[PDB]
């Protein structure tokens, strides 16, 4: 399988990569919140741009980008949009949401930006070719917060994650059932032996899914998210904790 | 479903409890280890009988059981001989074994015997009568290391167990891949939620398996082993490490 190497880290080979999410309202809040992060241990931050209430305009979004560069320089940087539909905290158009990426993109202040697949297929396609060209990676995602496909079907779309273009396809399920967990990490491991030819994240959310974040070496998600201060999506753990059970399982 | 509550510790109700075994050749290093144990934290000690050298007398066998009972009087002490066909040190007759057992039992030096399930039904069931009687609790063992049996044939013996008596059932299997691992947790899942009456003990051997060791509370496996200093079976990890995993999972 091929790896994605972000700056000094290298996705794909090792322990998984813990990757922490900052929240910010406004300005201040980022710029608070990123001088905070920095005395965290991760290894790529995604910056969830749907917390921002600033949106609006595309400048204020640069100007947010450009304080968290400057507080961590040496962190890969994930541009983040989750739209509500994927359990995000705002809706936003189509082209709205197309020109924060390609801005993104653009300035040279993020290292990868999240894609959603179900955004549309040539759009998709257009911005991955965007991103390529300017030397961004793309995460391309799809979550599902009410309940867990079949393994067949999740391995479905992460292979057309992957016929898209993405450089790393990312799946999160809500698991209804302890079944629904295993189901997750059955598709995880079809996938990464099967399938992928790339890094691939995944995660079965909510308390029930928790073994599915941390028991990502044994069945082949290449990272995965903790929390510093609060959790950005369901059943992340401190990342303190996260990183000890990573590294219990690493060396065992 | 029923717990069983050995001493102060409840079996089968809260974070997974942690078992050790002890393993010396003669009654000077079970003497040594005993004292050496008091310095680690467990819930269970298992004394693992088949290291001891000095077999062939019932009289050293419950000597070095009043020694390990005077260093830890507080600590469920389960009594156990591993034949060699199911992976322990040395082969002896069913009747000499199950002599060491009954007077293990009648001894008053132990709170459970382990009982392996293929000794024969007839001699199981009366060793298990002789058990309760004398208030000792049983856990039925069965143990593959050389591969994975179908979860439904897994699930079988678990009921077996049940059938027989067992207080707690106990299965190891050696996983031959990681679909191995993910056939064991199946069959702990399905055991915990539609058969089981009574706490189960489940794990998948070797590096591969060590997952099946840390989730237990999640797919239903009641008691995990850890290593103090060296390990009974191949996948344990050290004490402290598998406390640790527990405790986060528990709290997640
Ligand atoms: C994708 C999924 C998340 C998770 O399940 O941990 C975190 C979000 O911040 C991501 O964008
Ligand atoms: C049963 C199984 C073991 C394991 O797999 O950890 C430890 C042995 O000591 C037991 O008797």
């Amino acid at each position: 399988m091929k790896t994605v190497t972000v700056k000094n880290l290298i996705i794909g080979e090792g322990m998984p990569k813990i990757i922490v999410s900052l929240m910010g309202r406004d300005i201040n809040s980022v710029k608070a919140e990123a001088l905070a992060y920095r005395e965290a241990t991760f290894d790529i931050l995604e910056w969830r741009v749907d917390h921002f209430m600033d949106i609006a305009s595309t400048q204020s979004v640069l100007t947010a980008a450009r304080v968290i560069r400057d507080a961590m320089p040496d962190i890969p940087l994930l541009f983040t949009f989750r739209s509500a539909k994927e359990g995000g905290e705002q809706t936003i158009t189509t082209q709205h949401y197309l020109t924060l990426n390609r801005a993104a993109i653009d300035s040279g202040l993020v290292d990868m930006i999240d894609l959603e697949l179900f955004t549309g297929d040539a759009d998709v396609k257009a911005t991955v070719d965007y991103a390529h060209a300017h030397n961004v990676y793309v995460v391309m995602s799809n979550h599902d917060f009410h309940q867990t496909p079949s393994a067949e079907e999740m391995v479905s779309r992460l292979r057309k994650m992957q016929a898209l273009g993405a450089d790393i396809p990312k799946i999160a399920v809500m698991p209804q059932s302890k079944h629904d967990v295993l189901t997750l990490l059955t598709a995880t491991l079809e996938m990464q032996q099967h399938y992928a030819d790339r890094p691939v994240i995944t995660m079965s959310m909510a308390k029930e899914g928790v073994i599915s974040r941390l028991a990502g070496e044994v069945f082949g998600s290449a990272a995965t998210f903790g929390a510093v201060k609060q959790a950005s999506a369901p059943g992340q753990i401190a990342v303190n904790d996260l990183r000890s059970v990573l590294m219990i399982l690493h060396n065992a």
